[PDB]
């Protein structure tokens, strides 16, 4: 099984978003099915899928806290934060474009969870 890996990618991977504005967040949250109810905060990693998997092995990661891993590389990311309001569509989102290392949980050398706490801030 890799269902938790492809689910991590649907929820937290966007290869090349072009524009990382409010409208982009509002669009992608709908496409990835995170608007029923409106997810309060969600982060998309950009760039190569290769380098995100490599976080699970010592090449591109370290141990972090209890169950997690933090990346050695920095990643282009966009955080989408809910304005208002209602936990029900329509969901408006504020986009914050960042560049830093990511915290994930790994299993079978694949990321299966993103720690959103480092992007709440
Ligand atoms: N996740
Ligand atoms: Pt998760």
């Amino acid at each position: 099984d890799n269902s938790r890996y492809t689910h991590f990618l649907t929820q937290h991977y966007d290869a090349k978003p072009q524009g990382r504005d409010d409208r982009y967040c509002e669009s992608i949250m709908r496409r990835r099915g995170l608007t029923s109810p409106c997810k309060d905060i969600n982060t998309f990693i950009h760039g190569n899928k290769r380098s995100i998997k490599a976080i699970c092995e010592n090449k591109n990661g370290n141990p972090h806290r209890e169950n997690l891993r933090i990346s050695k590389s920095s990643f282009q990311v966009t955080t989408c934060k809910l304005h208002g309001g209602s936990p029900w569509p329509p969901c408006q989102y504020r986009a914050t474009a960042g560049f830093r290392n990511v915290v994930v949980a790994c299993e079978n050398g694949l990321p299966v969870h993103l720690d959103q706490s480092i992007f709440r801030r």
